[PDB]
């Protein structure tokens, strides 16, 4: 059940007018992700369409930091040998690296400003 056209043009219309990490555009952005349990692939399609390539290439870079700290600590589901996180997150049997991903995400685009 992925989002489809509608809710993606809803999420950027509602979200116009406030800056990337505002308040509104977190609010807005976390019960996305948390409502439509979206994998890694999903997630880059949605920043592509809604900020440009110079905030998808800061929130890439500060997503690299977070994801490294987190997985280089070890994680519970994590297990270096098969893949990057990228594509563990992208298995639908992997929930937790899926939920994990999720969250550096959005704390990732929240420390923008």
């Amino acid at each position: 059940r992925p989002w489809q056209m509608k809710d993606l043009q809803a999420i950027k219309q509602e979200v116009s007018q406030a800056a990337p990490g505002s308040p509104q555009f977190m609010q807005t952005i976390r019960l996305a992700v948390q409502q439509f349990d979206p994998t890694a692939k999903d997630l880059q399609d949605l920043l592509q369409y809604l900020c440009s390539s110079l905030v998808a290439s800061l929130h890439h870079q500060q997503l690299d930091s977070l994801i490294s700290e987190a997985e280089t600590r070890g994680i519970t589901g994590y297990n270096p040998l098969a893949g990057p996180l990228r594509v563990q997150a992208n298995n639908p049997q992997q929930q937790g690296l899926r939920r994990e991903y999720q969250q550096l995400w959005l704390a990732a685009f929240a420390a923008l400003p």
